[PDB]
């Protein structure tokens, strides 16, 4: 109800709020939100309420949030959270199309806050931006694309058909190189060797203040032996949140455009 006393316990609803012009009263893990999501800027005034997986329950109670928002099936139990203050959990996807859900979640949030018009204006901006950038990729053919991020020297996260990015790749005619298994959120962790299978594809790897790991990884003979690496198709790019919504999707497009 009070638009200035909303606490977002997970980054997905943080993005939904910012899209509607709401300044979050409190946000979980602002530090990492700044380096994993980055693009949508969070003012310094925002109170940090702890890790998304272990929010400072004491601080939350002291704060007396007007409403709390979080991600479905992630973090603290909703039954327990509901004991602190009114709230709503948002879905990232239906297991297949995250962006379709993003548009629904944004509408949902806007209805709760009576910012229906603001939602419509943002959604128009979103669809127009996506469509306007389509010609920037008419040059490339059917060469598939592999989207990844380094978890640790021994494991790479890869994003599949049900990831946030797929809908955009489909609109731009870019095949997704990963057609293997994925988790609900569209990703899966694989050993570095599993990446050697991809002989001629473009590979983007989202940085997240992990130059030390990328160095160790890129120093192994295996990495140097990677066909797409030797072919000069590997590229490190700025961080883009892969479990976000429309803002993350637009940020992806900007990063995508700059890369290919």
């Amino acid at each position: 109800i009070d638009p200035n006393r909303i606490v977002a316990l997970e980054w997905l609803p943080v993005e939904l709020l910012l899209a509607l012009g709401i300044v979050p009263y409190g946000v979980a893990d602002t530090i990492n939100y700044r380096l994993w999501v980055s693009e949508p800027p969070l003012p310094d005034s925002v109170i940090d309420v702890g890790l998304r997986t272990e929010p400072n329950l004491e601080l939350l109670t002291e704060m007396k949030p007007s409403f709390m928002v979080w991600s479905a099936g992630y973090g603290p139990s909703p039954e327990m959270l509901a004991r602190i203050a009114p709230g709503r959990g948002f879905n990232f996807s239906d297991g297949k199309q995250p962006l379709a859900m993003a548009r629904k979640s944004l509408t949902e949030m806007a209805d709760l806050l009576n910012l229906q018009s603001a939602a419509e204006t943002h959604l128009a901006q979103y669809e127009d931006f996506i469509r306007s950038m389509k010609p920037r990729f008419v040059k490339r053919g059917a060469r598939p694309l592999l989207l990844t991020t380094l978890i640790d020297p021994r494991h790479m996260l890869v994003f599949g058909p049900n990831s946030l990015f797929q809908e955009i790749l489909d609109e731009y005619g870019i095949p997704n190189a990963w057609q293997g298994e994925t988790n609900f959120w569209g990703s899966t962790a694989v050993s570095i060797d599993r990446l050697a299978a991809y002989k001629d594809v473009d590979v983007l790897c989202f940085d997240h203040d992990n130059s030390k790991d990328m160095d160790a990884l890129m120093a192994t003979p295996l990495w140097q032996a990677m066909p797409f690496v030797r072919a000069g198709r590997f590229q490190r790019v700025p961080a883009v949140w892969f479990y976000g919504a429309t803002l993350s999707a637009m940020h992806f497009v900007r990063v995508l455009d700059n890369a290919i």
